[PDB]
């Protein structure tokens, strides 16, 4: 499913991501939009063999089984695939995990580069939330 911006933004406050650890939805809406374009099927392979799966780019060294990445781990006890799906609720709960371990959002390396430190409210601006 290809989302759009403000029914992405709707289902994350819906699933519990805003200010979640105190990250505003618009640090997730703009994560989302460079990790995914908005498109819960994404997959990206990373140079150490791990893919990075779904709205939010999830990553296989950790957090997620995808049956082809060797001495990792799946902290979130899912199969890769289940972040793929049409319902964020695997993704979102993965996040919740991800954001938890320590380094907050800068886990998301598009984060770190294209929305920290910027405007990003402008990612809800015009939204019924
Ligand atoms: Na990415
Ligand atoms: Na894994
Ligand atoms: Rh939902
Ligand atoms: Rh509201």
């Amino acid at each position: 499913k290809v989302f759009g911006r403000c029914e992405l933004a709707a289902a994350m406050k819906r699933h519990g991501l805003d200010n979640y650890r105190g990250y505003s939805l618009g640090n997730w809406v703009c994560a989302a939009k460079f990790e995914s374009n908005f498109n819960t099927q994404a997959t990206n392979r990373n140079t150490d063999g791990s893919t990075d799966y779904g709205i939010l780019q999830i990553n296989s060294r950790w957090w997620c089984n995808d049956g082809r990445t060797p001495g990792s781990r799946n902290l979130c006890n899912i199969p890769c695939s289940a972040l793929l799906s049409s319902d964020i609720t695997a993704s979102v709960n993965c996040a919740k995990k991800i954001v938890s371990d320590g380094n907050g959002m800068n886990a998301w390396v598009a984060w770190r580069n294209r929305c920290k430190g910027t405007d990003v409210q402008a990612w809800i601006r015009g939204c019924r939330l």
